[PDB]
């Protein structure tokens, strides 16, 4: 299946089948590959709640009552649920325990570039933080970028997957003591398998036309 | 090549190949891709700008200058460039026209599943509009979750890419009429083959440890 099939096969699944659990080498392959995901400066501004079981399921559709119920049978039935949580807010320190991953990581040869890309990073973080006033905003971008990752990849490992923004963050963060942490709740994607009776299987994928979309030069 | 090889071995390229040309059967199917994306809502609140000529390339690089000359060569030796615009306003007639385009496409039996979905998409749409006051900022969210599916699926389709966010917006806007057309410039993605000098393809990858990013239950 090339990835364009992929992107055209993919769809977000309303209801999956309950009796159908992903095999242990696509959960790890779905981990390793939202961790991997690029971020601007690689400030991966992101937490990732992985619920595997019915109790840690439960807990997640807390945030899917009341207005909110229309998602609550998608988390309880899948396999598992991730949860994509981003920076409430960065600073200096956090900025220097990625410097120093990335030095462990063999990324700087010397002092002097090691300075060189924190004297950078920290500049732009800075414009971000203190003159867009958007920091917040700006890192919630870059875990959607990972999302986008997530839908792709899920589709080309044959996994079924829903992304979700139709829920209550406050109770979310609520339940895994998030806030404290400095994370906040963004996007909940359950993986599994659809089930026969998912109507979104059998609706055709409506996009607009690439005439519309679409400026070449 | 596995999603989860694709995700490791991807990278991004600080100096592009200015000999390598893309073929057409991989500028078509990067241009399928990001149509396909999914978006909250199918909001789908973007626009693309894909240059391929000298031409194309030299006016988007008019929004690499001074401060941000590190990433002119980026866009100046691609092969090909790709501008993802956000919407700037999102209203009840474009709601309208996305209605009618779905309404085309199939995804609609009666008037009442049409009504019910305008209703409520139009309720969600107006929740960011007027209550979180974050219209621009949640459409821009759509349009990085696209960027995402690009960087992985260039990965899997054996393309060199890398995401931009240092450009100057108001230059590239004024550049292709933008703001006028409701949309703005969020980021550049050149595409095509890394030169051999490309220092970022002989570093490591660097990301925080599975133990820093996951929490299970
Ligand atoms: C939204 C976004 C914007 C970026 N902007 C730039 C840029 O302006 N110039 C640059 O060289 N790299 C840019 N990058 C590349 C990041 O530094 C890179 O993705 C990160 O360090 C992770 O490394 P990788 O992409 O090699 O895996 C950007 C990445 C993202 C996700
Ligand atoms: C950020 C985001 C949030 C979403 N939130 C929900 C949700 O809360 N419930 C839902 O059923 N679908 C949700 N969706 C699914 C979208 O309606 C869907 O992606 C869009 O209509 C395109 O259709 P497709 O995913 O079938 O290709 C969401 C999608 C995105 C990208």
């Amino acid at each position: 299946m090339t990835i364009v099939q992929a992107a055209q096969s993919r769809y977000s699944t309303k209801a999956f089948d309950a009796s159908r659990k992903l095999p242990e080498e696509k959960v790890a392959a779905v981990k390793e590959l939202i961790r991997m995901s690029a971020s601007s400066v690689n400030s991966q501004p992101w937490h990732f709640i992985v619920a595997s079981s019915e109790e840690g399921k439960a807990r997640i559709a807390k945030a899917t009552q009341g207005g909110f119920a229309a998602n609550e049978r998608k988390i309880l039935d899948a396999s598992h649920v991730v949860v994509f949580c981003a920076k409430t807010a960065i600073d200096e320190a956090y900025l220097l325990d990625l410097l120093e991953s990335e030095d462990k990581d063999g990324r700087y040869a010397d002092v002097e570039a090691k300075n060189g890309m924190h004297a950078g990073r920290s500049f732009f973080v800075n414009m971000h933080r203190f003159d867009l006033k958007d920091a917040h905003h700006w890192m919630e971008k870059q875990v959607y970028l990972n999302v986008g990752t997530l839908l792709l990849g899920a589709s080309a490992m044959e996994i079924d997957a829903v992304p979700i923004e139709g829920f209550d963050a406050k109770v979310l963060d609520e339940e895994f003591g998030l806030r404290e942490k400095g994370f906040t709740s963004v996007v909940i994607v359950p993986l599994g398998y659809h089930s026969e009776d998912d109507f979104n299987a059998k609706l055709p994928k409506s996009r607009w036309s690439a005439e519309t979309v679409f400026t070449e030069i």
